[PDB]
């Protein structure tokens, strides 16, 4: 089991940390959903499916950033709501093929009504998400980190 960005950086077996710079839509009206959707960002893939099946959870997802003070919202992992911040570890997705694949992880944002003009600033850190990969044949229990990025400024309108 590996993990690689969509610009080819890879998280190999084993585990390990990498960096996400995603681009986020430049305005967010009051209302609106801000969408984070790591689903075209980050893809994994299982190295023997035949023998082995490979259980992936979002074990923790962290805010940091305008998307701590800014923002109220959830994860959506593989069709379900979670609070973000996190609190525990979601159950497992089964992983069952060579061919990458994506994580089915995206982060449902909405502005806050104390939200500042300026809510997300670009390069800046607004998450954390540690996918936890286990699996049906031995003992491995791997966390890959990923950590995500702003590429540009959001602004909420008044
Ligand atoms: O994604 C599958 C596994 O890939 C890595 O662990 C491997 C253990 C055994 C084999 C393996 C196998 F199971 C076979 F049946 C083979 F014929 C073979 F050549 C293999 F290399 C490949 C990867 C780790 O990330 C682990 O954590 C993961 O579950």
């Amino acid at each position: 089991f590996a993990c690689k960005t969509a610009n080819g950086t890879a998280i190999p077996i084993g585990g390990g940390s990498a960096n996400v710079y995603v681009n986020l839509a430049p305005v967010v009206n009051v209302g609106q959903n801000l969408v984070v959707d790591l689903s075209t960002q980050i893809f994994c893939h299982n190295d023997y499916p035949e023998t082995i099946t490979d259980y992936v959870t979002l074990q923790r997802g962290s805010a940091y950033g305008g998307v701590l003070s800014n923002f109220s919202g959830t994860v959506k992992y593989s069709g379900s709501s979670y609070p973000f911040p996190t609190t525990s570890e979601t159950p497992r997705v089964v992983y069952n093929s060579r061919t990458d694949k994506p994580w089915p992880v995206a982060l449902y944002l909405t502005p806050v009504s104390s939200a500042g003009g300026v809510a997300i600033k670009a390069g800046s850190l607004i998450a954390v998400l540690i996918l936890r990969q286990t699996n049906n044949y031995n003992s491995d229990d791997f966390q890959f980190v990923w950590n995500i990025y702003a590429n540009n400024d959001v602004v909420v309108p008044t």
